């Protein structure tokens, strides 16, 4: 019969999946596949929390497919290796994917599309990771993506209204389409565990950010209620509680496709109309989505978007190379408790607040260590659940004054910012247990504590907790000057 395969990469959901919906139509069998390669050299920089989040998305998908009399098929290897075999073994005639705007993904998908054509397989591609056809936004701007958010906003408002989300894949939608299943499915196609990827899990705490569509859809409602409670759709002022992972947080779910950006858009729209009594919302309502769309648009036609050299939009700043200073930053042993707490939260949980990101990124790059944004990007890629190629590269260039016309950022103080955010130091004591004995007077600068205070705290600076790795006052003075000199002669660095 007509045997269809839908290939999950992002778009890890059954709601608003136009590619899956179209593939099922007119099909006699359907098999949803995810191609997992945990040992791939290109994925050697993926950390354990990202693996766990992915696996939990896959377990969620498999569970929801069970309800529809189907299963997720997890295939190990590379797509170019496995898809020729699958086409023959399953007699496939249709293959669907959600479109991938990222340069490497466009190259991969063009190769699979050629393999599918060679084997007599129809390919269905549908845009749903982003709100818009990014190529149309670029054409509206004259052929190049915009590099300012205000310009991007102007372009977005000129696009045609969003189409309605695709119907959720239910049993009624699946209809006559069935999924052939084997008694040994779990053994041959099951979702692997962390231990099957080679990871120890002994003593590992439960995920602060559980993966999956089901979780994403619950959080969507919490997110909307919080904005309804305050009748304000702008992003809120950060306080110390904002540093903690929130049950309203959506960013990892948008990154993996657990939550449709278009569903988020219409839910926001309907809530604004009800609360504000206005059919015409401001574009600020969609801020989180449009900043995301902005960096996707800037990245799609730039294969060196994640590099400095050979990147047409990036200022060529002479960053220092310092592997040992970089490692102290990445491992949260800088000796500045505010910085180490943030880097520890990041490593332990996979998410940190936007201003916390500014803080640690300023320290690494333009503020204290003068290390390339490319290196902070790589660490965030390993640890940050909501980091993807486009967002991660774009944000690291933004904050390092390397692109997007960004210049005189505030130079964050690795002591004063934390003290002003959380004067009592609860955030420090939560993520840095060894410092719990320090009073608030010294919690952000423990090297200033008298010896008697350190001894009572059972934490000797230089032994139980590191000395500060730099003199922030001198280092920031020199780096502020270096960045001033670069922008005094900016064209010299194009």
């Amino acid at each position: 019969g007509v045997n269809a395969v839908h290939w999950f990469r992002k778009g890890l959901r059954l709601h608003d999946n136009p590619a899956l919906k179209e593939c099922i139509q007119g099909a006699d069998t359907i098999r949803c596949v995810y191609i997992l390669d945990p040992w791939f050299a290109g994925s050697s920089n993926v950390g354990i929390n990202r693996w766990r989040f992915l696996l939990q998305c896959l377990e969620d998908l498999d569970a929801n497919l069970r309800k529809l009399n189907s299963r997720l098929f997890v295939i190990r290897g590379q797509p170019a290796d496995v898809f020729p075999r699958l086409f023959k073994e399953w007699n496939i005639t249709k293959l669907s994917i959600e479109y991938d705007s990222e340069p490497f993904g466009k190259e991969r998908d063009a190769a699979i599309k050629k393999l599918a054509t060679e084997a007599g397989v129809e390919v269905i591609v549908r845009i749903s990771h982003t709100l818009y056809d990014l190529d149309k936004i670029i054409e509206l701007n004259g052929g190049q993506p915009p590099l300012t958010y205000k310009r991007f906003q102007t372009l977005v408002s000129k696009m045609e209204p969003l189409e309605m989300p695709a119907d959720t894949i239910t049993s009624d939608v699946i209809g006559k389409c069935m999924t052939p299943l084997s008694d040994d499915h779990d053994e041959k196609y099951g979702v692997p565990s962390l231990e099957e990827l080679g990871f120890d899990t002994d003593g590992l705490s439960s995920a602060v950010w559980p993966g999956g569509e089901t979780e994403a859809l619950t959080r969507l409602e919490r997110h909307l209620e919080r904005k309804a409670w305050v009748a304000n759709f702008e992003r809120p002022r950060m306080n110390a509680n904002s540093l903690l992972a929130s049950p309203t947080g959506l960013s990892p779910y948008l990154r993996f496709g657990c939550l449709s950006c278009r569903l988020f858009y219409f839910k926001l729209t309907d809530l604004y109309k009800k609360v504000k009594k206005n059919s015409s919302p401001p574009l600020s309502l969609y801020g989180q989505l449009l900043w995301r769309e902005f960096f996707y648009t800037a990245a799609t036609n730039n294969p060196r978007f994640d590099k400095m050299e050979g990147n047409p939009i990036c200022v060529q700043i002479p960053w220092d190379k310092n592997p040992e200073a970089l490692a102290k930053w990445a491992e949260g042993r800088t000796g500045f408790p505010w910085i180490d707490a943030i880097m520890t939260q990041l490593r332990q949980e996979g998410w940190i607040h936007h201003l916390a990101r500014h803080a640690v990124a300023c320290f690494l790059t333009r503020g204290d260590l003068w290390i390339s944004w490319e290196e902070g990007m790589k660490v965030f890629e390993e640890l940050l659940l909501d980091a993807d190629w486009s967002i991660n590269a774009g944000s690291w260039m933004w904050l390092s004054c390397s692109s997007f016309f960004q210049q005189f950022f505030h130079c964050y103080c690795p002591v004063g910012f934390g003290r002003r955010t959380d004067p009592n130091g609860d955030y420090i004591r939560r993520y840095l247990p060894v410092l719990r004995g320090f009073p608030a007077k010294y919690i952000y600068d423990p090297w200033n504590a008298p010896e008697g205070i350190q001894k009572v705290a059972k934490c000797l600076i230089g032994v139980n907790y590191p000395k500060p790795m730099v003199n922030h006052a001198e280092a920031s003075r020199l780096n502020i000057e270096r960045m001033k000199q670069i922008y005094q002669q900016l064209s010299r660095y194009r």
